[PDB]
């Protein structure tokens, strides 16, 4: 192996973290054009992000 110019295959595959079997983008959430539109929406919905184990905020009155 003397030579460097043997292309296989290409590094940094940015697949769909949800696997959807599509390409995705690093500047976005990890996720594909359709996949971050859904994730985001329920990820807006909540408004109170906090990936602590427990949250704040959970009342539900009738
Ligand atoms: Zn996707």
């Amino acid at each position: 192996g003397s030579m460097a110019q043997e292309t296989n295959q290409t590094p940094g595959p940015m697949l769909c973290s949800t696997g959807c079997g599509f390409y995705g983008n690093p500047r976005t959430n990890g996720m594909c054009s359709v996949c971050y539109k859904e994730h985001l929406q329920r990820q807006q919905n909540s408004g109170r992000m906090s990936p602590m184990g427990t949250a704040s905020g959970s009342n539900s009155p009738t």
